[PDB]
């Protein structure tokens, strides 16, 4: 087992979209991940807006210092992703911890970028370029950042 | 299976403390519950402060229109419960829903009341009197209410 990470008591959580095959942009589907770059467990939901309501696309637990595949989708699904949200709470289990904010972040996804690999960016989290949205950055929820 | 409840799309969530045996106040332990009077699933944590840090006492999922036993404790544990918190997120699974707030509520518990049954109140949720703290009342998180 891996130990906790130095600096990981600062909450850093990202929503990342990655091609399954960055070499085949015409045919590839995409993957959505919750990336938990922190020493906390998360409970989360990932939702998409449809009218005045929201549909839950994924929910559950993310362990410390890991990522979770939320969804695999083709580009036809982009029409459902005009506005998405991530809500979460963070905790440790059996270790004292700082209290963290309860987080809700609504995002307008840059769907044009899914046709343009060069608009995705290099990251430490994947070998492929990724489209990465902050949910919590340096303990600060990314409210009203991508809307 | 029970259907969703009329009015239950309004989030109402309570933290309730109940004696195991209201007839034996000298000897009885107490039970802490999360009461989810709503049509939403919840992920939650229940934490207690110790110094500048917090200890997780319970976490998980609560189903719609139910309650969950968080902890059974004796009165010696009241010394750990000077300040507690509940954090949660609410969602539906497979049904469209309104987006709900991500909630964090810190409470100073009225530990004197645990020696005085008449200070607990009748409720629809238990046959015994209960000490009930609002976490979300009529969709409004109970921030800075019990501090
Ligand atoms: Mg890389
Ligand atoms: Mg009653």
């Amino acid at each position: 087992r891996q130990p906790e990470v130095r600096g990981g008591d600062t909450l850093n959580v990202f929503l990342a979209y990655v091609p399954e095959d960055a070499k085949a942009m015409m045919t590839t589907p995409f993957e959505a991940y919750l990336v938990n770059d922190s020493n906390y467990y998360l409970y989360y939901t990932y939702l998409s807006a449809e009218g005045k309501a929201w549909n839950n696309r994924s929910h559950g637990l993310v362990e410390p210092n890991t990522k979770l595949l939320l969804e695999e989708f083709t580009k036809d699904v982009l029409n459902e992703m005009e506005r998405v949200a991530v809500q979460l709470i963070a905790f440790k289990d059996g270790k004292p911890a700082a209290i963290k904010p309860a987080v809700s972040v609504e995002l307008r996804i840059d769907t044009v970028k899914f046709y343009k690999l060069h608009t995705f960016s290099a990251s430490d989290f994947f070998e492929e370029p990724a489209l990465i949205y902050d949910i919590v950055k340096d303990d600060v929820p990314a409210k009203q950042v991508y809307v």
